């Protein structure tokens, strides 16, 4: 491998401004992406792969052929080329520090700073070549640090002759929206199983997603002109409020962590006389999930007890995807070789709960298992985003050994 | 006084379509209002009122000169000539109950019903005519009687010579929707006091109003993916619910009556980021007022007590307006006679509170103390409203008498 030539490649996919947006039909959604969907495009023909289609909304397809003889399972890999529309990913302008020395960074000119302080990881980065932002936007190693590792590992299986069967790539548009799935055509795919490299820091392993549900609440009123209110008005609000106290408040997002589920309540309107309410449910586990459906149901009929047939409470309950565990281990292999694989190139693998949802987990769902690669970076999402060199070399080296070690089983 | 001239006159303005809308920067809001008004101008030059004038923005002023010598003060007589947005004001069918007798009133062809199980006032108005719906709109007996009463009572002081100074009437445009004294000319009205004929039942005097002022509380989040949120988020819509719960829930409108103020979240919108929180303050008593206003900062300090520097929240309050009754007491006169009037008509005056604002209440603070007489209308701002014809012939001969015993105080 050529750690300059990763750098450069990385670089140069980061300084396009592809940046999702939401609450757009089109996909995808934003103009940029395709710029470096064709530069992608370009690219994997230039790398010698083959059948190297680009669809109308904007996921790209490429195959590097068999290798070798034999019966080598078909196995894809998978990036998306847009960031999030959280903070900016125009004009990033990267800092490059060689030899971090485990102190603050300071995030170009200002009073932004990358500290450990605040960032205990960093403390476990010494020595390593750390890759930055300048303060005024994200850096995109989420998921440009993916592509240019997916890319790096097609040259060196080529370069170094590692013996590989079919080996399928695809990019695609807006992952940062929820739509890098929707228009993901698997049988063209033609993959068995896949790996999203779309993770965090070295060695994470992730196969675990949310199960999901919108539960969105319907309160109808009766309002009259207040000074005459008395025995007659009937305020959705505070129903509303009663709703929301009988909710388990330690099941919350602020006060939960790894596996344990919680109860959200992401959006509010209301008056006396209508008020809607949009609370989202997250359980890995299924019953749990159900469970938690039954309670936000017992909350609504225990409220809603002694309301007169013109006042109600309705409740439309919604799944939106599944934990794709189920889908994952349903296949020994796809893990067992992505771990063997991190082992053999001295990493020790970190499995870790996506607490949400995954390109990956949707795919899962669709005919195609599909777990998360690490990438090497960290903070995602933000103006303190970063990325180790080393933590991509890493990466590729990984992707590489996946390849190499189906090549062994089939 | 001819019942028949004053219901024929009554029914005229009730079939003009005249319903208010809110959230609308022209005075009047409806063009309906024009109508009325220009018919009321018409008619006032024709009644030989002097001094008539409609401003640009819908107020219409007439006086009917003193009948007598004296240093006797100007009174006013005022009504609003739209009615309300929550109903229908269009193509009013009122029906008329001759000698009630008693039972339940079928409201058009249908099955909308005004019944004394409902309202059990009706048990008080056996043997008066009752005038009602159609079950498909409004009456308007809020506020067109008001205005056929004031009309009949020129016509009266007129007809059978009756001393009076000076009696200033005024039309009002946009009442039901808060602009009815937003651009009111005292001056130019130019009477010392005056009564709105604005009020219900029959005996109803009207001088205590609450006082009002809006909450306006800004919640600042912090939104992070939820997934990540521990530690981090912060739910602007959580602190909402918590501010909800400190403030007293018996002390609401659901709750109160007569006198009794409340606190009241009329409306509210936010995300975890951000939320918005609408309240109203409402007491008659101005220092328990103020409380009010305290106790919302009490909750909002403690709410927001062990928050980080990104987050807060941020408290408004705004004075809407106030209780007339200090304005009003000030002149022991304007309630005596009015007192007195009623008495020599054998009606006994009740003295009961609005649960909210007039345009007295506004009036009474620009110069002009104002209190609210009866009408004979009852259930307003719906399709059981109705009013007796008896009630509103009472309520002329309390305005002709207010003006009659006005001239007997020459001081
Ligand atoms: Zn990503
Ligand atoms: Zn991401
Ligand atoms: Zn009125
Ligand atoms: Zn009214």
């Amino acid at each position: 491998m050529s750690l300059d030539k990763l750098l450069e490649r990385f670089l140069n996919y980061v300084s396009l401004d592809t940046q999702s947006k939401a609450g757009v039909r089109q996909v995808p959604s934003t103009e940029g992406q395709w710029k470096l969907l064709h530069l992608l495009k370009e690219q994997l023909e230039e790398m010698g792969l083959i059948n190297v289609t680009l669809s109308e909304k904007g996921t790209l397809m490429a195959t590097l052929p068999a290798n070798v003889p034999g019966d080598i399972p078909a196995i894809g890999f998978i990036s998306h080329v847009d960031t999030s529309p959280d903070c900016s990913g125009k004009n990033v302008n990267p800092q490059i520090v060689e030899n971090y020395r485990g102190g603050d960074i300071a995030l170009g000119i200002g009073d932004e700073v990358l500290s450990p302080v605040m960032f205990p990881v960093l403390h476990q980065l010494l020595g390593q070549t750390l890759i930055t932002t300048d303060g005024k936007t994200l850096l995109g190693a989420d998921d440009k640090a993916g592509i240019a590792e997916i890319m790096t590992a097609l040259a060196v299986l080529q370069q170094k002759k590692i013996p590989h069967g079919d080996i399928r790539v695809a990019f695609t548009p807006d992952e940062e929206v929820g739509k890098g799935a929707k228009h993901f055509d698997v049988d063209a795919f033609d993959a068995r199983w896949a790996y999203t490299v779309d993770g965090g820091g070295v060695g994470e392993l992730e196969f675990e997603n949310f199960n999901a549900a919108s539960v969105n609440i319907k309160i109808v009123g009766n309002n009259v002109h207040p000074g005459t209110a008395k025995g007659v008005m009937v305020n959705a609000l505070s129903l509303a409020a009663r709703i929301h106290a009988e909710v388990p408040a330690d099941e919350s997002p602020e006060m939960t962590e790894g596996y344990e589920g919680f109860y959200h309540l992401a959006s509010m309107k209301g008056t006396v006389e209508r008020a809607d309410m949009h609370y989202i449910i997250r359980d890995f586990d299924r019953k749990q999930f159900e469970a938690r459906k039954r309670k936000m149901m017992e909350i609504a009929k225990k409220v809603g007890k002694g309301l007169h047939p013109d006042c109600y409470i309705e409740l439309v309950i919604e799944d939106s995807y599944y934990n794709m565990r189920e889908k994952v281990v349903e296949h020994p292999h796809i893990l067992d070789i992505a771990q063997q694989a991190m082992r053999d190139c001295d990493i020790e693998p970190e499995l870790k709960p996506i607490r949400g949802g995954t390109d990956g987990a949707q795919l899962s769902f669709m005919g195609l298992p599909c777990p998360n690669l690490f990438t090497g970076g960290y903070n995602y999402h933000g103006k303190h985003e970063f990325v180790t060199l080393e933590g991509m070399e890493k990466a590729v080296q990984v992707i590489v050994r996946i390849a190499e070690l189906t090549a062994q089983r089939k």
